């Protein structure tokens, strides 16, 4: 056991040393979180790529012995925290509009958003603004209201809760922020009950409607949940740490400057150098697992460290470097087998969109700040800042 809230924010800052000291010993370790939680710890891409597709690790509850509560299987009820069948009814009614192509569409507006963020924003005076209040939240949450058909007035509960699930002042706000969104999105799910919506949700609603056995009340409750978050506190991060990464490394942002066809090479590679899924979701082995001597005995907690995974000295050399040259191949910033991202296409579109404004519409663009003064979250899971100030000229 090795305890991460004791570690310091250094670790949230900079853990990528101790995952490194961890892989080298051995493939899995049990270790303590900042909050409380005693999990286990996949480490190296070779082990952990193999695990997010393993069989044998479980994502539904049941195969856990750690219980739910009330507030959590109240939504557990999502594709992500199910395994086969079930993940397969469930993803299998929301893929044929998450695909590269039909999301294409969505891009007009991920387009329209983009511009309209990013003037607000260039309305300083002074120069200075924290990308993260600017576009990182303000974008993601838009584009998946505008789908999920969100009213414009409760936008902001939303970041309200992302923000307690993600690093609560105390692990209870959680507990109670699971209540509301579980609370405002199925009154929400009325609403559109009746109306003749067109969003995906109302299209959601006529589906559990018709036939309850397709889609359950509360895997229609479940699917509206991980579809709003398993998708904000994520594109948002990968935006912030974007230009984290691209604002420091003047090589690269300056390259990517003159040539802006390394921008669909700049996502890729923002999501190898330091994406936003710090690790995987938790996976339960149905049966007890043998990682070459670790055994992780049944209904354990266990977690893919990506960002460790991310930088193998063996598939991505000289990890620690970030070109947006090198070959982003092989990245598990997205998860692999049957759990893979369904969001993928959404996700690149909003970045790379994004990246080009900001790199188009802001001069001197750089960072109005020094790594001194980032704030990380300490949550193993995620990996972004509290807030990320820049100024243009
Ligand atoms: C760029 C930001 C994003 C990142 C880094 C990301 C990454 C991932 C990863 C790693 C998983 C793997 C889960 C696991 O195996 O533990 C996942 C699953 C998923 N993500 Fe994302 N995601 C992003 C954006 C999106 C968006 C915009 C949506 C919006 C609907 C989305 C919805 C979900 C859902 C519902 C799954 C379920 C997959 C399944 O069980 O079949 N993702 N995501
Ligand atoms: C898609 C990658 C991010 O993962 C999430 O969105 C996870 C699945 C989500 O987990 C929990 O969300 C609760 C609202 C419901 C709960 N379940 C028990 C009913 C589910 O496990 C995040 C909100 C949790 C973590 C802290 C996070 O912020 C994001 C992590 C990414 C890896």
């Amino acid at each position: 056991v090795l305890d991460l809230g004791a570690l310091g924010q250094d670790f949230a800052a900079d853990p990528y040393p101790t995952y490194a000291r961890l892989r080298a010993e051995g493939p899995a370790h049990r270790v303590r979180t900042p909050e409380g939680d005693e999990v286990w710890l996949v480490v190296g891409y070779d082990r952990a790529r193999a695990v997010l597709a393993d069989p044998r690790f479980s994502k539904d509850w049941r195969n856990s012995t750690t219980p739910l509560t009330e507030a959590e299987a109240a939504l557990n009820h999502n594709m992500l925290e199910s395994d086969p069948p079930r993940h397969t009814r469930l993803r299998k009614l929301v893929a044929r509009e998450f695909t590269m192509r039909r999301v294409e569409l969505l891009r007009p507006r991920v387009q329209e958003i983009v511009d309209g963020l990013v003037d607000a924003m260039l309305a300083a005076p002074d120069g200075r603004a924290d990308l993260m209040e600017s576009l990182a939240w303000p974008l993601p949450i838009t584009v998946i209201s505008e789908l999920l058909g969100v009213p414009e007035p409760d936008r902001a509960a939303f970041r309200v809760w992302t923000d307690a699930f993600v690093f609560p002042d105390d692990p209870a706000q959680a507990q109670t922020a699971m209540a509301e969104m579980s609370g405002y999105l199925s009154r929400l799910i009325d609403s559109k009950r009746g109306q003749d919506g067109e969003d995906l949700l109302s299209a959601l609603v006529r589906t559990s409607d018709e036939d309850g056995s397709r889609l359950t009340s509360e895997e229609l409750l479940g699917m509206a949940h991980i579809l709003l978050v398993a998708g904000h506190e994520t594109t948002v991060n990968l935006i912030a740490n974007g230009m984290y990464a691209l604002l420091s490394h003047p090589d690269q942002l300056a390259a990517l400057r003159a040539d802006m066809t390394l921008l669909d090479g700049a996502v890729e590679e923002m999501l190898r150098y330091e994406g936003p899924v710090e690790s995987a979701t938790y996976r339960f082995p149905v049966e007890p697992v043998d990682l070459d001597g670790t055994v992780i005995p049944a209904g354990d907690t266990v977690l893919v460290v990506l960002a460790d995974a991310h930088r193998t000295p063996e598939r991505f050399p000289d990890p620690h470097r970030f070109d947006i040259r090198r070959d982003t191949a092989g990245h598990l910033a997205f998860g692999h087998g049957i759990h893979f991202c369904i969001g993928a296409p959404l996700a690149r579109l909003e970045a790379r969109i994004a990246v080009r404004a900001l790199l188009e519409r802001c001069p001197d663009l750089a960072l109005d700040v020094s790594p001194g003064e980032l704030v990380w979250y300490p949550n193993p899971m995620i990996r972004g800042l509290k807030a990320l100030p820049i100024r243009w000229r």
